[PDB]
């Protein structure tokens, strides 16, 4: 590629060629064409996936979640061409992501009649049967995550970025636990470093030791990072990682600081994060001795708004780990109040 | 951190914020003018080594070997006002570039800068990796690079100048002198290389993809080479390439056959040895290789003087004592 | 401003200042943080207007709509604060954005009781009220109209482009027909001209005569284009504006093109649309003078989706002038069908 | 069209794609060299010029003069080359650039291209407007303009080098040579101009704003300076500046008093009149000035040479025939 940048403090335009990586945080959100599969090959490999066990979707990341709602009508339209009573429904997404112990079988033939191409700009409105194939959206009452699947697609050739490229997925073969490696951009330059996909944003930086400096993430995955796009993928211990390896974080160094371990019961129920190594405002927090035993993610408040303003830990170091929802400010683990009972706050009930 | 990007084979272009890493290796050497944070101190450093017992100093990289270069005059000035009989030699690079046991201490007769003077004093009382380059002095906006003496003692190339980067199917092992590429074809594999210098530093682990479960006998670029300790730097059939064309000045590690050959692999082809030239020195060309169990395409640099060969292809007919050898190993 | 411009088909680049202006359409699908005056004021004003009569609001804009969207839930809580009996509700925008005759007074003393800004975090959420506040969105059977408002806002301060800041509100003291000239950026250079707004990209080229080139609307308001944003603003009447000057269309020779006339009746209910001089897909215009006479806009393809082949147009000139909507490719009021009836066609309803 | 930009005020950057106007006024004339599209067909079509009667050339801009004098040796070479008795002589421009009503055909004895040599032949038989740039020989990634020379009859200046923009409370009328800002203050009016030559074309309606229902005895710069017929281009209380110190090669309209001087607004000052200088021709500062009905700040230009005000502004005591007056009138 052939690219070139621009620094504005005082002056320079420096071009040239290499390997660019970009944020993309919000990918998903931007107008893009989805071509998953071909048409007739995906209403096949459904109709066989759908009495063979699976109900339906359990989709890893919110691009996911798009591009089955951009090609549920035409599936449905193209399921009532076949005769078949099927109804794919797309709900919403929440976080967790859980992960899914299925997947969607490629098929031994296209379906009879049908299409050609994804893009049919007139088509007859398909009537609505008693079979419904849920992807996600609160579901779980008719059939639990055991009967869904996860991980099924592969992006072959894409364009992002750029606000209208198509993008060109098909059904993997065999099953794997890995996040899709096709959209990830790994970069080092001097003492700043980044683990990025089209969901997270992890900043890392060389200060005393290689470690974690904020996290910005609009979706909680459960896939696996590959470990191709990894820096220090070797003498790690898995439970000092700051970001889980259950919630897709780096099998790195990068990925570590001092007084810290892994932080399973963080607030994972969010929508959008971002670990800040800050306090957050109106609270202190002094490292002493008699703190409190290492528990789940506190709010910074209560229920009824009063903010709890001192805080303890037990061996941890400042500035203290704390997440920024839109509700509030938690804190990590290991730091707990100093006077305040434990009753008397929201704590965090998701783990992972 | 701001820019803008294209690419040519679909035309669709795009600007945004990130990380952008950069081949400096095409325009090479005409920019990124080394000096040290101050030279009076460089020159009391000098000084305290010389009477420590230090012939001189053994050259990293080629940016060393400028700085030394340009400093040589005022080196020279700044050792002459105070009295002192020590005068700077500052010599030619010649690759590969070995490595020395001694350190600049942190503050006639003539101070080697690894020039052709071996036997002047031999590499065992020259130093050798005694620079760091200042925390803010270098950056991609920043055609000056600041320098200073390193005080500890270590091994690794400096990371300050060193840009790793992965976007999809393709990733990159980059510094000032290295350029390598990696490619997925159904795994991650070597796709080439430009190499217009020879290190002999550690790459460090920070800046490496795939650091474990790597056995250090399938890199093409060894490891005593400043070769990443990366399993995108091995091939399907290839091992370390110790016995390689490393007395040249310019490389390219290319997987293609040299022009006018062709590699059959039969199981009949001899063993592994040094590389050889395609070409005899008569200029005649061997037409015909073989191979034991490698896969095509075959492993071949592209020197100036011609197209060598990898240690496992060796001349199907034409014996090996006829044709010109590697002399230098890793 | 100080910028700097890259060309990737040339290889060459420019530094320096000047005025830039960029394809900021859809800059309302983005994140920024809005004050739409003192939260005591427009709570005051708000009340004032429903005592004076007025039940709702119509939205100028699809900037509004997300303004009174993320505003509503404080606003009613401070409403509920002070005692006041008074629910607001945001619908959804609908093309075209008609008007409404009134608009919001300025309240000259605010309510007593309330908060100073509008980034109060954790406020009691309000109770339903039987008195609603109506925000677009099919309500114009409980509030008509001519009982709702239109242009009560003035941007007083923006930053558009870059994500997270703040924009600056306030409530209009007279009455006014015009857009808001805070947000348009007109600018020629060379052979190619521009009139842009927040949902606005109309572009000119120089032929042999300055004409229309292709436009771009994402929302189809009926405000009037201020006059210092225009480029030849003399010599023009208001008959051979392709974009009637009833839908915020620039009152410029740029905006006209040859053959053509006024296009009061098109396909205005779209959500978005486009104007490309180019035939729709299969179709084929002819000029002859036993074509018809102009009338409402009519689709390329039928209800049934038969694509009608043969076209005639009167007095045009080629290429055709094509709106590109999403459910189809409609035509000019010029260009009428050259075998198939008019009865058999799907017509434009919407008149501007 | 593809470009990032940053905000100063607020630290804000942004990228994107649009329309980018720049200011090429401050590097000026040190870029963009004009050459024609073949110094051959000139040649013809200034010889054929000669014998139909035309003594020479008056440039309308100071890139034309540059051309000029950029090709005068290969314009002489290629006359004298087929035998013709005609040499070019290129002067130096001098502010008013007049206009002359002849247009190069299309096909001892000097010619005259606009030096100070209005003797040896008066401005009736000269050239002006004869050039235009080609269609895609400009771009503002394009150091090098191509001209050539046009068909028709025309008054108007070139709109292949000029950009008018707007955004929010900010508009800019520029080409080559001109830089005229505007800006909203409970009205759209002048803001300040920085013009480093004066044109006599007309400026073309294409780029022009509000260019309806502006009545032409309001504009700041007059119409037959090349000044927009826009009501940016006008302020309140004051009128058209007819006789102004259009004889400087470069002038700033700053809306501010000159450095030394205090305007104040009384019925009791005296009428318009020609433009004066903040200082004698002894250097003696006039220190009170008065106006009849305009509005604070006053209106000052900015020559080389001093500090002139406006028409409606005149000294409050010391008569006006002891003052430096303005001989040049639009």
């Amino acid at each position: 590629h052939v690219g070139c940048s621009v620094d504005f403090s005082k002056k320079e335009t420096r071009c040239g060629t290499g390997v660019f990586v970009y944020n993309d945080v919000e990918a998903w959100r931007d107008r893009y064409k989805y071509h998953p599969d071909s048409p007739r090959r995906l209403a096949a490999a459904v109709k066989q996936a759908w009495e063979d066990g699976i109900c339906g979707i359990s989709s890893v990341s919110r691009m996911e979640n798009i591009m089955w709602r951009s090609v549920e009508g035409e599936l449905n339209a193209i399921l009532e061409e076949n005769g078949v009573q099927l109804t794919v429904v797309v709900g919403s997404v929440k976080n967790p992501m859980w992960r899914g112990p299925q997947r969607l079988p490629v098929p031994v033939n296209e379906l009879p009649h049908g299409w050609k191409a994804w893009g049919k700009s007139y088509f007859v409105r398909a009537a609505k049967t008693n079979n419904s194939f849920v992807v996600d959206g609160d579901t779980l009452k008719e059939c639990p995550l055991k009967h869904r699947a996860w991980n099924s697609f592969l992006v072959e050739d894409h364009g992002f970025g750029v606000f209208h490229t198509s993008v060109w997925l098909k059904v993997r073969e065999d099953y794997s636990l890995e996040c899709d490696p096709a959209v990830i951009g790994t970069a080092v330059k001097g003492k700043e470093a980044v683990h990025s996909d089209l969901g997270y944003w992890i900043e890392s930086e060389k200060n005393d030791t290689w470690r974690l400096k904020r996290a910005h993430l609009i979706e909680m995955k459960t896939c696996e990072w590959p470990k191709s796009h990894t820096l220090w993928t070797d003498g790690i211990e898995e439970s000092d990682l700051i970001i889980p390896k259950s919630l897709a974080g780096p099998l790195s160094h990068h990925n570590t600081r001092e007084g810290y371990r892994t932080q399973m019961k963080g607030p994972w129920h969010s929508e959008e994060l971002e670990i800040r190594f800050e306090e957050c405002p109106g609270t202190k927090v002094h490292v002493e001795e008699t703190c409190g035993t290492r528990g789940p993610s506190l709010r910074s408040t209560t229920a009824s708004g009063r903010v709890i303003e001192e805080w303890c830990c037990r061996e941890c170091t400042m500035p203290p780990l704390s997440f920024r929802a839109k509700d509030g400010c938690w804190y990590g683990m290991e730091i707990r109040p100093r006077k305040e009972p434990e009753s008397n706050l929201v704590r965090s009930m998701v783990t992972a």
